């Protein structure tokens, strides 16, 4: 077991300004949301994904919840997000960059994709894989974005930037799409992650990939980059937790109802920062 140098930013809930239900009208309990958070804080602390995690201070919003919109990092670049959709919180982002610095974090994030006209892109839209990542298209990521991450990043002697063109009801895809261990591929078993499994396999058909079904709906979080096996797993989940361990991989049980039902993936609480 070796430090991965990955820090982890969080916010925990604003207990007074949690909403009594969620965007689909479905009961939100604020007392079981907040103890959720905590122990999915303190599980973050106890598990091999991450080294470090800081608390950041609560904000009158469940939308900064959200840490992971701010910025995406590929490699050791610390990627801005644009704004053109989420201007209001600009106050928040930079709140979050104090927390940034003051744990020894960069001065400054990488801004380019700000500097790029007409550029759409989303965080949860950028899925880290084994020398290279999965870009979803689609209605939060647009086609200029693609062509930006590519110039950024694409090395075609090697680091992949592949396009997974996305169907326009579909989340940011690393909520349905991702990679644990050494050469495992997480997907939902629905419309959205099929069609990029179907499209990733064919755009690298020369590494065979275990590719681990999880049923649609299951939240889970893991960051490729030591291949560690830890993977968490939204607590309810049973026949998903048992594709991960049968992978050869940890599952390691969350409980996020109340996450959920907010419309909030665990990858979407947790700002990850590799240092």
């Amino acid at each position: 077991h070796m430090n991965n140098a990955l820090h982890a930013f969080v916010r925990s809930p604003h207990y007074r300004t949690i909403p009594s239900a969620g965007p689909n009208g479905i009961v939100v309990n604020r007392d079981m949301l907040v103890h959720q958070f905590r122990d999915f804080y303190k599980t973050l602390q106890h598990c091999s994904l991450v080294d470090k995690v800081h608390l950041m201070s609560e904000r009158p919003s469940v939308e900064a919840l959200r840490v992971a919109d701010q910025m995406v990092s590929i490699g050791a670049t610390f990627l801005e997000m644009p704004l053109t959709g989420m201007e209001h919180r600009a106050t928040e982002f930079m709140e979050s960059m104090r927390y940034v610095r003051g744990a020894g974090g960069p001065s400054t994030l990488a801004s380019y994709l700000q500097d790029t006209e007409n550029c759409r892109c989303n965080s949860g839209d950028v899925v880290c894989l084994p020398n290279g990542i999965a870009v979803g298209h689609g209605p939060r990521t647009n086609a200029v974005a693609h062509t930006t991450l590519k110039q950024l990043f694409e090395v075609k002697d090697s680091f992949d930037v592949f396009t997974l063109e996305q169907e326009g009801d579909a989340p940011p895809l690393g909520d349905y799409f991702g990679f644990a261990g050494s050469n495992v591929l997480l997907t939902w078993k629905d419309e959205h992650g099929l069609l990029a499994v179907d499209q990733y396999q064919q755009k690298q058909p020369h590494t065979e990939m275990n590719v681990v079904y999880l049923e649609p709906g299951c939240h889970f979080l893991s960051f490729y980059g030591d291949h560690t096996i830890d993977v968490l797993v939204q607590k309810g989940y049973e026949r998903s937790m048992d594709s991960i361990a049968a992978a050869g991989l940890n599952p390691i049980p969350v409980q996020w109802s109340e996450m959920d039902k907010l419309g909030i993936s665990m990858r979407a609480a947790v700002l990850p920062l590799k240092f």
